[PDB]
């Protein structure tokens, strides 16, 4: 584990990652896709061998040694608000599992059901929360990446109240 386990966030993309692994926003059918899923497809394209897998779970496949944890968090177009909300904070338990598996000290992760699955919403909050209820005990080093100048401030200010 980490030392000091912390959270901090970057505004750039995870591609270009810092850390020990990447959590993929991935879709269920282990497709290219969109936004972050298509960055990591690019970059880790090995990666998306037989990554598909159901909404609310996580699936890891190794690109060389670096391993790529595929979290499939639920369309807000299609699910609930309450459905959609227990797979988001499902899917964030499955990589807190596969975190600890895998003896990382430091993974990148993205804000779940935030871009094309947002249902058109804003869900900075709702899906940091549930990225802390589940990383909160685990002991790597959490990096959390994102794209947008106001939605770093807005990170880094939940990061630091906590502190
Ligand atoms: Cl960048
Ligand atoms: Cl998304
Ligand atoms: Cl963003």
């Amino acid at each position: 584990g980490a030392m000091a386990p912390s959270y901090r966030v970057k505004r750039m993309d995870i591609a270009k990652n810092d850390e020990e692994c990447v959590v993929n926003a991935a879709n269920p059918r282990g497709l290219p896709g969109d936004g972050v899923c298509k960055a990591v497809y690019k970059k880790w394209p090995e990666s998306f061998k037989n990554s598909a897998t159901p909404v609310g779970t996580a699936k890891t496949v190794m690109c060389g040694t670096y391993p790529v944890i595929h979290a499939v968090g639920p369309n807000f177009s299609n699910y609930t608000e309450s459905e959609g909300d227990r797979e988001l904070a499902a899917a964030y338990r499955e990589v807190a599992k596969e975190v600890t598996r895998l003896g990382v000290n430091s993974v990148a992760i993205p804000l779940l059901s935030t871009g094309v699955y947002s249902g058109g919403k804003d869900r900075l909050t709702q899906s940091l929360n549930h990225l802390f209820t589940a990383m909160d005990s685990t002991d790597a080093d959490v990096v959390i990446y994102c794209r947008d100048k106001e939605w770093e401030k807005k990170i880094s200010e939940a990061i630091q109240m906590r502190t």
